[PDB]
């Protein structure tokens, strides 16, 4: 389940790991091949080659070695030669050496990013409108671009047998078979057309359905698919407690929103139970689901589904207060604005120091005095926001 990332420049690679770590990867770029080890492996390895304007063979050298090196820590998973988008540098022969040193049938060369507005059409890389030698992306200063064909390019540093399956091909449920047959003919390497994310995705999966783990080779597209379909566990390390007693329509799509995430739990809490005898022992277990979620990396979302509402927010307060003891977390977020005081003063917070707001509506800052001490603490009155409120919030906590 690992992932090696070969790219030849500094903003490639760069670019690979963020893509990695947006979609839940540990991933390092490690600047030495020498500093491998079994331990770094997971999620992801990002290595430099340095090499666009190497020399070929010193180009390839260096690719091999890369590969090499995190093959003998233990490495074992999907290997991607990260190139430019735009065709520049020592493709042929930093391709044909991490095919040598990847020891399998085929590279599936899937070089678009249609989000940037490269895609590739009948085997030639077009960007924004023009092909490639349109472009100024061809105009040195230190690497030119004397063709848009990924094959011409190729052709130029390995004889490495080729074959090209344009769009409407590639966008076959048989795929796969496709790419099966073309290996068994002993062709090396597949130049497959892209025309929008959802065709990185299928070849993706095509790749998956092999008997072999194929090399691939592409930009930051085909990495963003690699990436998306590993299906890394998200978690983390101190996540946000949230606790809303809002029944707004808007509360509930903010809830909903974060609710399609996994690594987010909610905890109901049924108004109905609270009037029953057993409602201790009920809030007992609301307070251990929490924490159950909380250790095990997943934001916890504690929701309810005149003196009604009084009664309500004294209970969360309480729930909120228990949790706080029984423990993490990274944050706490309160809504509305009667939760936000019910439970700063089960918390024995005397009041709350402001530093910035969030999403243009959620305050944040930390409570004084209380029994959380320097979490950072958010509240958001009923009926602010939009559908990405909480994410947003999510993400505040997430990156500190
Ligand atoms: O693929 C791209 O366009 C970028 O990663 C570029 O190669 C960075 O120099």
């Amino acid at each position: 389940g690992q992932v090696l990332v070969v790219a030849d420049d500094f903003t490639g690679a760069n670019d690979a790991g963020v893509g990695l770590a947006q979609h839940g990867a540990r991933v390092s770029v490690v600047f030495d091949v020498n500093t491998l080890h079994a331990d770094l492996l997971g999620d992801a390895v990002v290595i430099n080659t340095d090499s666009r304007a190497a020399r070929d063979d010193v180009a390839s050298q260096r690719t091999a070695a890369a590969v090499a090196a995190w093959q003998a820590v233990g490495g074992k998973g999907w290997i991607i030669k990260k190139i430019d988008s735009t065709l520049r540098g020592n493709l042929g022969a930093e391709v044909a050496a991490a095919l040598s040193a990847a020891d399998v049938p085929v590279a599936l060369i899937a070089a678009a990013s249609p989000t940037l507005g490269r895609v590739t059409r009948q085997g030639e890389v077009w960007v924004n409108g023009r092909r490639l030698t349109d472009t100024e992306f061809a105009s040195d200063p230190k690497t030119p671009v004397t063709s848009a064909s990924i094959a011409a390019r190729l052709a130029e540093q390995t004889a490495l047998p080729v074959a090209e399956i344009h769009l409407d091909e590639v966008r076959q449920a048989n795929l796969a078979h496709r790419l099966q047959q073309l290996a068994d003919e002993g062709t090396r390497l597949i130049i497959l057309d892209t025309d929008v994310q959802d065709d990185l995705t299928h070849i993706v999966n095509a790749a998956r359905a092999l008997p072999f783990r194929p090399l691939l080779v592409g930009s930051a597209g085909l990495s963003d698919a690699l990436a998306t379909a590993q299906d890394f566990t998200r978690k983390t390390e101190k996540p946000l407690l949230a606790v809303v007693g809002s029944m707004s329509d808007i509360a509930q799509k903010q809830i909903a929103a974060a609710r399609l995430r996994s690594d987010v739990t909610l905890v109901e809490i049924d108004i109905n139970a609270l009037f029953s005898p057993d409602s201790s022992t009920v809030m007992a277990s609301q307070c251990e689901d929490a924490l159950k979620a909380l250790t095990n990396g997943h934001h916890c979302i504690i929701r309810t589904c005149q003196q009604l509402g009084e009664t309500i927010s004294h209970y969360l307060g309480e729930l909120t207060r228990s949790i706080v003891q029984a423990l993490l977390p990274g944050g706490l977020y309160l809504s509305g604005g009667d939760i936000a005081i019910a439970v700063a003063t089960a918390l024995g917070a005397t009041g709350f120091q402001i530093k910035g707001q969030i999403a243009s509506c959620v305050p944040w800052g930390y409570l004084l005095n209380s029994i959380v001490g320097m979490t950072p603490v958010m509240t958001k009155a009923g009926g602010f926001g939009n559908e990405t409120t909480l994410l947003d919030v999510l993400r505040f906590i997430e990156e500190k």
